[PDB]
């Protein structure tokens, strides 16, 4: 016999691959941390369990404030010796969450400049039964590099004694104590074994040498896609409906008539947003579409948007839930993420389907989405880089756009209340 397990509805028997460690190569401020940080959001919301490591705040973790650019002049015997064991403090943690805590992927955020360092990571890799996969950032262009260090550098504890111009000058010569030793991976000739990503003038040109396994290709298409242009993401529900005014889920009802004086403030919003090529897009469940229709702009519908599907507890209310389905009920409650509704989906699920939706939310510029509750939380969660057990219980109100904007190393969230009552149909996790 099989049986089917409660949460998930997966039938299993009565009872009766590698981790990979990512290695970051490149000169201070060529967006290492950048990436190591974004891809380790896409990674963890997709399900692969990944974690960065570092290394600069080991080494803060260990040395007393941060004075100058001295301490990472490569005559200075003593942070040498600091910095190799501030590394190999790191590489242990990645052995301990790799091996022991259910790691998938480890990123080794470091500059790793030097072959020697390198062919280290290589052995620790090596020994542990461990793929390592290289991704370098080269750059040579000054104003992308000031620009970063405006950024990020200047604002970061280092520099917190320090104004803006004399951390910008620290950091230009903080970088130039790495260029003598700086060896670049070299696919023709003596990395020609190593799986490696070099990508070159900010996503401008990529080589690609030896890619193992399909975490690696997917890693290079998500890089393929991503870019730096400032932008803005609005995401909202569809204007309210009739089912919301019932209390019943699911469905494919019609906006009410406060639904539809939302749409009209979103019409209002917008306009007064004044983007330009602003691209719209909704599921294929009326609410959203009559949404978008009182924008007066172009939009596309997409069968991913579409809500979850509460299979046969399609379009009933949580009461008729508890009463009919008591037992589903608790299931769902007890495990919000991973539970099935029966011939349905969960929020795990949701993931799978709209991961095509956020690759090409990467590619876009300024995009209003207007979706529905869990697939809202869903998104959301991807760009705040909210977990799997949190996804469920974000706040996505009605009649509320959330304006994301990225910023620094992540995503500033803003909320706009249009001004239109609606029911609630927040459901706090209960215990
Ligand atoms: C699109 N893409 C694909 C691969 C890849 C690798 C590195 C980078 C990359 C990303 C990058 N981005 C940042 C680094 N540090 C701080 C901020 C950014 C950043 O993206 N800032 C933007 C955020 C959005 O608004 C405009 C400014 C800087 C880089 N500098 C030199 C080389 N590469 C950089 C981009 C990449
Ligand atoms: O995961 P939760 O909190 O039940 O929210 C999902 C529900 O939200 C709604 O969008 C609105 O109630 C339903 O269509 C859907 O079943």
């Amino acid at each position: 016999e099989l049986t089917q397990s409660r949460v998930q509805k997966i039938w299993v028997p009565v009872d009766h691959n590698s981790p990979t460690v990512i290695v970051m190569v490149g000169l201070p401020a060529r967006g290492k941390t950048y990436i190591s940080k974004k891809l380790t959001r896409y990674l963890n919301w997709i399900g692969v369990p990944t974690k960065v490591f570092n290394v600069g705040e080991y080494r803060r973790e260990a040395v007393k404030q941060y004075s100058s650019y001295n301490f990472f002049r490569p005559d200075n015997e003593e942070a040498m010796k600091v910095r190799k064991q501030c590394a190999l403090a790191a590489l242990r943690d990645v052995k301990s969450y790799l091996a022991k805590e259910g790691g998938q992927i480890a990123v080794f955020d470091a500059t790793n400049t030097t072959r020697e360092r390198r062919h280290m990571i290589l052995h620790f890799a090596k020994e542990n039964d461990f793929k390592a996969f290289f991704i370098e950032s080269v750059c040579d262009d000054p104003t992308v590099v000031a620009s970063n260090i405006m950024e990020v550098k200047i604002s970061s504890p280092d520099y917190k004694d320090c104004n803006s111009a004399e951390a910008m000058d620290d950091f230009m010569k903080r970088i130039s104590c790495y260029e003598a030793s700086y060896q670049p991976l070299d696919p023709d000739k003596c990395d020609r074994d190593l799986s490696l990503i070099k990508v070159i003038d900010v996503g401008r040109r990529f080589l690609v040498n030896r890619v193992q396994d399909h975490i690696q290709s997917r890693i290079v298409y998500y890089l393929m896609n991503i870019h730096v242009q400032p932008r803005t993401i609005y995401l909202c529900r569809h204007g309210e409906n009739e089912h919301n005014l019932q209390g019943r889920i699911g469905g494919d009802s019609g906006l009410s008539s406060r639904g539809k004086k939302f749409a009209s403030a979103l019409s209002k919003f917008v306009e007064e947003q004044n983007l330009k090529d602003l691209r719209v897009w909704t599921s294929q469940l009326k609410s959203t579409i009559q949404t978008a229709e009182a924008l007066r702009l172009p939009y596309e519908q997409w069968k991913a948007l579409n809500e979850i599907d509460a299979g046969v507890c399609e379009e009933l209310t949580y009461e008729e839930i508890r009463d009919t389905y008591p037992e589903e009920y608790a299931l769902r409650e007890q495990d919000k993420y991973y539970y099935r509704y029966p011939t349905g989906e969960s929020y795990q699920d949701l993931v799978q389907r709209l991961e095509p939706v956020i690759m090409e939310l990467e590619r876009q510029e300024n995009v209003l989405v207007i979706c529905h509750q869990a697939v809202l939380r869903c998104l959301l969660a991807y760009f705040l880089d909210k977990s799997a057990e949190e996804m469920p219980y974000l706040k996505c109100p009605l009649h509320t756009v959330l304006k994301l904007t990225p910023v620094a190393y992540g995503c500033r969230v803003e909320s706009i209340y249009l001004n239109v009552e609606s029911v609630c149909t927040h459901r706090e996790r209960s215990e």
